[PDB]
DNA sequence: CATCGTACTGTTACGGCTCCATCGATGGAGCCGTAACAGCGATG
């Protein structure tokens, strides 16, 4: 049984630790749905990686466009080089 | 304005296969004409 390993020099700063702790506590409690009111440039990808690493559960991320999905996949590969990151988009060129 | 859907049709370049049109001369032998060659008698 493999585990999640995260490598990143950039430590959380500001409200990131509090948001991560709140999300982890809510997931552990068993809340069906939650919202992250993260502004642009605040590092939502870092918070997502942190909660995924803490929870240690399979994760499916849905994006509304291919470019954002590719950027998220590359970011998750960067944070998780040891771990496994996949990519499931449309293969129809036309 | 972006996203999705259980290997898609029609028309062109290019290489290999096949069918069809279009295209005298040299040596040997025989013959003719011309030049070349060979081939008993009587007297002192």
């Amino acid at each position: 049984m493999h585990k999640f390993k995260l490598v990143s020099d950039y430590k959380p700063c500001g409200d990131q630790p509090e948001a991560i702790d709140k999300l982890v506590e809510g997931i552990n409690r068993g809340y069906r749905g939650q919202t992250l009111l993260g502004v642009t440039g605040s590092g939502k990808t870092f918070t997502m990686a942190n909660v995924i690493e803490r929870v240690q559960k399979p994760t499916l991320v849905i994006a509304h466009n291919k470019t954002l999905a590719a950027q998220l996949c590359s970011e998750f590969k960067e944070f998780f080089p040891n771990n496994c990151v996949e990519y499931f988009v449309s293969y129809y060129d036309y």
